[PDB]
């Protein structure tokens, strides 16, 4: 409702980047890896190039320009941000490249390095993001710790918009048809109703937390979809992680709360996480921050001469 969407749409020549290296696959197509050289400029972008497979599939072409719709429509520090379009055989997604990967497998794979400082730091730049996209009316439907890209440790981004939906201006919710989101990561209002809204993104910005507070656990490891709508009706959360101090947790709880406007906004989460980064050990405790064994082990330096 009012507002002209003045958003450019840029198409890059296929001549103006190198594919250079594959970077995975997934189920959408192929995601390649590159750089981009524009014409005049003398400049070399890192670059990722994502396609559809060799099969031009008419509805999956709709959903890649939905996505570079949303795309060209959003500027945020902490949100994915969109280079252009190639209109080749199959419409080419070109991103910045997010050298470090998605989020949940650089905590996986990096358990042992990671601070509470990052941790707490990459909250604050998430709810940054979300909040952005709620001013720009715009619910993702599908954050979680896949789906925010690591540009360095010190600076993440959300990214996969195809599920996103922008609301009109006399509307408050967007109700869905199809059948296709994870379950795991979405509010009970939204498995029971299909509603949706930016506190909908709420709940799912908990379970994020979790995930990336636990490490990278699989929410519910064992319970199967299905059944998930049961638990959480019966009241049932997930757990309290290890290194979360019950200020941390409360957060979480309360994203939670099957009362959507008792849940806080990503304004306050911001705040909140903001305060809490600010002296870091004093809400996550972490332990770091060769023969294992313990610790009585002593350097032959510094033992000297006995009996």
């Amino acid at each position: 409702g009012e507002a002209p969407n003045q958003a450019l749409l840029r198409i890059l020549k296929e001549t103006e980047f190198k594919k250079i290296k594959v970077l995975g696959s997934g189920a959408f197509g192929t995601v390649y890896k590159g750089l981009w050289i524009p014409e005049g400029e003398k400049v070399k972008i890192p670059v990722a190039i994502k396609e559809l497979r060799e099969a031009t599939s008419p509805k999956a072409n709709k959903e890649i320009l939905d996505e570079a719709y949303v795309m060209a429509s959003v500027d945020n520090p902490h949100v994915c941000r969109l280079l252009g379009i190639c209109l080749t055989s199959t419409v080419q997604l070109i991103t910045q490249l997010m050298p470090f990967g998605c989020l949940l497998d650089y905590v996986r794979e990096h358990k042992d390095n990671i601070g509470s400082q990052y941790l707490l730091n990459w909250c604050v730049q998430i709810a940054k993001g979300m909040n952005y996209l709620e001013d720009r009316r715009l619910v993702h439907r599908d954050l979680a710790a896949r789906n925010v890209l690591v540009k360095t440790p010190q600076h993440v981004k959300i990214t996969d918009f195809g599920l996103a939906k922008l609301l009109g201006a006399e509307e408050k919710e967007y109700h869905a048809e199809g059948g296709k989101v994870p379950i795991k990561w979405m509010a009970l209002e939204s498995i029971l109703h299909r509603i949706y809204t930016h506190q909908s993104d709420v709940w799912s910005y908990g379970v994020t937390v979790w995930e990336l507070m636990t490490f990278g656990s699989k929410p519910y490891d064992g319970i199967p979809a299905s059944e998930i709508s049961s638990i959480l009706e019966k009241g049932e959360r997930l757990p309290q992680p290890p290194i979360c101090t019950i200020d941390v947790y409360m957060i979480m709880v309360k994203c939670w709360m099957i009362d959507a406007d008792s849940r806080p906004k990503f304004r306050e989460l911001i705040i909140e996480f903001s305060k809490m980064a600010r002296d870091p050990q004093r809400y996550l405790v972490i332990q770091g921050d060769d023969e294992e064994d313990m610790d009585d082990v002593v350097d032959a330096d510094e033992y000297l001469i006995p009996q």
